[PDB]
């Protein structure tokens, strides 16, 4: 199914909650893949005090072999990490931002009632040249108290990084720019007998003089106003990612001015797009896998079947003899003591392996 | 001089400056750690390479104490890093959060001329039940031109990450929560004659009837209203960064409900003091470093005065043997042919280590 996540964007909160966890949704998957990088250099650090640490030439030339396939494909990751990482991370900021805007406007949006001035009376002033009587309000104001989103089980369901694989993202929904721009209200005015400049009673907030003033215009000439209400109310918009072929990015720049849900499909299609490739995870990498992998061909061939020869007949010989020592073994000395890993990722690690070597 | 930054602030777009300006410095401070990190490998990784290219035993210790050391001190300042990395971060974020909040008060605090809409004439109606004559409106808006904000050459000169160095930052300035919160505008309303529900002649934007109903009150009864002016003035504010002592960050959290602006002055002034530490510069590390680093103390004696014997008694051969090859030697082979550094950072680098050992 497509467009679980957006199509449950019916709200600002509910677009706040999107715009959110699909940035973080970004922001993990580059901190995954840079956890994925860590450990891999940390595996190669870890190879290298056991190569150092070694008697035999083949199984040191074994764990050359690792060392190399390692730092060939981490370095290559890394490198093609850097293009995705960046683009994602555009994507990640301006949801943010959006976010970020909305939830400001939402606070001012709830500013629904006013709070009325002490009141001026007059005769003839602008704007009302021609009036016999006006009544003029300064500093009116309308404040919420600190508004909050409030978000149901199934709000955190289906608005959710679950949702936001590229292959089901289509559109975004977003709040129509009324409710970030503009403020919307209510007002009336009351008029009763001949009010003047004399109507200088404002007890009420408003402007009475004559008979008894009171509330309800209790007296016998009186001209007021009321805020009866504020507040814009929120529409939503959707927006495409792709163009009609599926392929390419909707809402390209540089081709004329663009509104904001259009700049956040563009980055959000292009954050889509930008795959992230994670190379072989090398602390639990298997016979099979090593033997398999491309990339140990010319490696093998620089350095010794030929491989099964070397790491093993069997997945089982393999772990026991390049993977299990990482956590299990332990290394100690004095110049200290610890497993391999742990050791080759502490403040020791550079004088572990030059003790050794 | 202190707080020649925050001093500057003195208007919402100024403030919007200084917290861009501040979040991207401790970005900035986060990238050149981990650039500098980056460059430590990529020198581990080349001293790798040669480490595998050299026949004599005692130049292969020579490289194997570089190598060493570099994973000694980058591992070490990797993990030193991590702390200050996500105190600088989680301000920065803030920042970034605020900066974006003000923007979207900035564009609905310009929204300061109102549309006025037809209004409908009654009698006395809610909220006026004393009135004769009422004149209602609904649908009021103001809505300004897209914002922005303009800086002049001193503003970026002195809201600039040249003056944020955590030496000379002792407060921070922020707008007023006011002109995030409140909408504040004024109001007049009008009365002539005796309006009733039958001034319903709208074509001035306001109720009118008998004699000639035209512009400035023509009519005999008139009844309106006008919202004259809408906008919140910002005004401005300073909290401090630290306690009396000057030591210790104000505003912690965990002691009461706290105010954005302190919130924001506790995560600034926990960057400020989440200094970071950057090792030596491993390519371009000098022999006078090297044999005054106290880590080669220890590393020395495990491979090895016996220092300058290994990597020199000057610095020019130091450079020429350790640190020239880096960029200048080339490395060819086929099983590709580039310089030093740049082979053990391309896709063949873990291919040219294992092709010489
Ligand atoms: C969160 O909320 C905040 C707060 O609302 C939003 O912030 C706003 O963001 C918008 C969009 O980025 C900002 O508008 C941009 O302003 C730029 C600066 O304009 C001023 O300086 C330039 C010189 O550098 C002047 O030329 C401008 O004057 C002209 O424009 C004004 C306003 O229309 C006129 O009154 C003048 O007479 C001049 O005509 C300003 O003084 C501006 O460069 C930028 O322009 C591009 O985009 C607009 C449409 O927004 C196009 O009309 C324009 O032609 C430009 O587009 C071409 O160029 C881009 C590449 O830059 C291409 O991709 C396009 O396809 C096209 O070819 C834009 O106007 C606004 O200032 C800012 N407000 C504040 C208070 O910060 C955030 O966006 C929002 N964030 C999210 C994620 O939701
Ligand atoms: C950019 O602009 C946006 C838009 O304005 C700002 O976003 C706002 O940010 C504030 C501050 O973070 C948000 O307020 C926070 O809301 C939290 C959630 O509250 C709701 O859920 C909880 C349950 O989880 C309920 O308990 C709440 O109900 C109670 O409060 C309301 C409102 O007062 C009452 O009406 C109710 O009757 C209840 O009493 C809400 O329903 C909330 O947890 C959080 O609370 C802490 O902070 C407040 C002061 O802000 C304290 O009063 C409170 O006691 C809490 O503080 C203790 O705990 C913290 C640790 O959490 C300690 O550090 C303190 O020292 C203290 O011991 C706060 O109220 C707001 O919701 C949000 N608005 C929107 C629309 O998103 C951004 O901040 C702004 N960003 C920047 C960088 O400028």
């Amino acid at each position: 199914a497509k467009d679980t996540a957006a199509g449950h964007v019916t709200t600002p909160c509910t677009e706040i909650l999107f715009d959110l966890t699909l940035a973080k949704h970004y922001e993990n998957q580059i901190q995954a893949a840079e956890s994925a990088l860590n450990r891999n250099y940390a595996a190669i650090r870890s190879w290298t005090l056991l190569e150092a640490m070694s008697s035999d030439g083949n199984r040191q030339n074994a764990y050359t072999g690792l060392i190399a396939y390692g730092i060939q494909i981490t370095v290559n990751a890394e490198q093609e990490l850097q293009g995705p990482k960046q683009t994602k991370l555009r994507a990640a900021a301006a949801l943010r931002h959006r976010a970020a805007n909305l939830s400001a406007a939402l606070q001012i949006q709830a500013a629904q009632q006013a709070t009325l001035t002490k009141p001026t009376a007059g005769g003839a002033q602008t704007p009302f040249s021609g009036a016999t009587g006006t009544c003029k309000y300064e500093g009116i104001t309308a404040t919420a108290g600190e508004q909050s989103c409030k978000y149901s089980t199934e709000d955190e369901e289906k608005i959710n990084a679950a949702h936001m694989n590229p292959e089901v993202m289509t559109q975004i929904t977003t709040i129509g720019d009324k409710y970030l721009t503009t403020i919307t209200l209510d007002a009336i005015a009351g008029s009763k007998g001949n009010p003047t400049q004399s109507s200088a009673t404002y007890a009420e907030q408003d402007c009475q003089d004559g008979g008894n003033p009171g509330p309800n215009f209790g007296g016998a000439n009186a001209l007021g106003l009321q805020v009866t209400k504020l507040g814009t109310k929120a529409t939503t918009e959707k927006t495409n990612l792709y163009t009609a072929g599926g392929t390419e990015c909707e809402h390209q720049p540089g081709n004329g001015p663009q509104k904001t849900k259009q700049r956040l499909a563009y980055l959000v299609c292009e954050a889509n797009k930008a795959a992230i490739i994670t190379p072989t995870d090398l602390q639990t990498l298997t016979l099979d896998a090593l033997i398999s992998a491309p990339e140990m061909a010319a490696i093998g061939d620089a350095l010794l079947q030929l491989l099964k020869k070397a790491y093993g007949q069997t997945n089982e010989q393999f772990q026991k003899n390049f993977i299990k020592p990482l956590a299990a073994q332990t290394v100690k000395f004095k110049i200290v003591s610890n497993t391999v890993a742990a050791l080759m990722s502490s403040p020791n690690s550079g004088l572990a392996l030059a003790y050794h070597k």
